[PDB]
């Protein structure tokens, strides 16, 4: 009775630190299948196997170029195969999954995937097909706003330094139609959306370092008690920076509020600003509720295992870690019932 | 102490008349697994299990059309897994084997396969991988020629009647490279090859009923004493028809000669024509040597337990049956040696 997690993300197979945070919570070390194709996207842990959804492309790079179809387009993807093989793994049956090697852009011969305890499917289209969506036990959508997507390319993406800003936004133009038509709509099916926006604390900041990030959590979901702050259901702003907790400019600002998201009820926890000192993280964790921690400080402790990770100092790393614990709480209850259900 | 037989044929899993005749020699009756899956291709007998090699397909039927690669192509098959489960079966450890459902054309959930006394793997690629080739205690290749493959599509294959002659000949072409590249070279590794050609007794015959059939048998193989006619090693043409054995047209013609086949020494036994009367089969068996029969007429009696089978009146049925006995003789000496060794 293996558990399947969806993660809709745009950062490309292999460049998601969200995936690496979930992995550290779930198991030990995700390493490619020992021996075999060095271009394989699959990552295997003691508990978890991450599958890249590019592997189910129905069109290679030259293929897609021939049809002038992007990788965002459902035409370029085989959802029948994805659906059948996620189904088989969830029911304990191995699959021959084709490998999409990114260095050559060809659809490579398949690899034998063994059912794990936790299966995470990650890529552009995890929740696009209703049949695949019904197999997911939890659904995540990482929503990067266009404004920090562009900032991160300027401030961090070393490989696009060769391109000017005029052609980098002209790269975003020709990708937006396919993205908004086929990628963005998947948010409505996620149990947890993490939305990364520019910061409102310092005016006109476009650097992508200080971030306003929203954690949107679906209500009414079995085994998922959303995080809350002080008074669940209420609308709160909370600035912990004060006399007993000094912060540098511009500090930490929190918002907790209910909301309606795609005609679904959600509750939203927000963080704007970034942690100066570790005291601020510990103070923040000590005042949040329904974190699904097993001991005191696990959120902070789980983050300190990856102090080098991008976003370890703002709500991005804070909420991605919290999400991992919530999923762990869910699959513990989910396999607690299936253990007794034989 | 399990025996592994290789059977290379492109007629398709579940279409092998050759396989039916072998199981009748080897065991009681080959049935599908009890319960299991209605589309399972494994066949089970008291002595033998037949494993279709489509079950080790790595690419879906729908994926095969997506990547533009045929089923003859190794990229569409997982030989690592196939070698594992045959190495596992020969070494007597049971295995969960996947199922290729030809109806949906989908890679189905697996079925449990217990190590049998005799294990046969049949399909397009039993001798393709040297690893797998080293597990086989005997190797068979059924070489249907392109002129008989074509006639059979016309005269018998009812599903082809929707297609035109030009379309069928243009379909055979589009399959030939992968067959030339991946299937046909497996002939060199076979201990026994059966080759089906258009008959030479009727000029310009293209109907696939009267056939020239060659049984190619490797020499120097341990526990395999090839069939011979009258005088082993010599070059003989023998027409049994005469005063004492009246035949109908075009009659029977036998050829027996040594040959070199892929730089291996072989003996070749040939039959052209078809038995029009039952007396001729008995006459032919009475005059053949090294048949590995347990009693007089076992070749003929074994055939009559499948009178309906195609090729039951020509060299196709005669040689496929004789091949079964030769393997039975081989695995008994082969079992006796390792049964002796284990005590």
């Amino acid at each position: 009775e293996t558990i399947v997690i969806g993660l809709a993300a745009d950062s490309g197979c292999g460049k998601s630190t969200f995936m690496r945070r979930l992995t550290s919570v779930f198991g030990g070390a995700a390493k490619p299948p020992k021996g075999g194709n060095p271009d394989s996207n699959t990552l295997i842990s003691d508990t978890t196997t991450v599958i890249c959804l590019d592997d189910y492309h129905s069109l290679d790079r030259y293929g897609r170029k021939e049809q002038k179809v992007t990788a965002l387009d459902p035409r370029a993807n085989d959802f029948d195969l994805m659906y059948e093989q996620v189904k088989a793994l969830k029911n304990g049956i191995a699959v021959e999954k084709p490998i999409y090697n990114h260095v050559t852009g060809l659809l490579d011969p398949p690899e034998l995937i063994q059912p794990p305890k936790i299966l995470v499917i990650e890529g552009l289209h995890p929740m696009f097909d209703e049949r695949v969506r019904d197999l997911l036990d939890f659904s995540i959508y990482l929503d990067i706003s266009n404004e920090v997507k562009f900032a991160w390319k300027i401030q961090r993406d070393m490989a696009e330094r060769g391109h000017s800003l005029e052609s980098i936004k002209a790269s975003i133009e020709a990708r937006k139609p396919d993205f908004d038509a086929f990628i963005d709509p998947q948010k409505q099916y996620a149990d947890a959306v993490i939305e990364v926006l520019p910061t409102t604390l310092i005016p006109d900041d476009n650097e992508g370092k200080v971030l306003r990030v929203r954690l949107i959590m679906k209500e009414g979901v079995k085994y998922f008690s959303p995080v809350y702050l002080f008074d669940e259901g209420s609308t709160i702003s909370w600035i912990p920076c004060g006399r007993k907790l000094t912060c540098s400019y511009p500090g930490i600002k929190f918002n907790y509020e209910p909301d309606s998201y795609f005609d679904h009820e959600v509750s939203v926890l927000e963080m704007d600003g970034q942690f100066d000192r570790l005291d601020e993280l510990i103070y923040v964790e000590s005042h949040l509720s329904n974190l699904s921690t097993k001991f005191y400080g696990e959120v902070t402790q789980q983050m300190l295992k990856h102090a080098d990770f991008p976003g370890s100092n703002n709500g991005t790393g804070l909420f991605q870690t919290i999400v991992g614990l919530k999923i762990r709480d869910l699959y513990e209850q989910l396999i607690a019932n299936k253990a007794t259900a034989r």
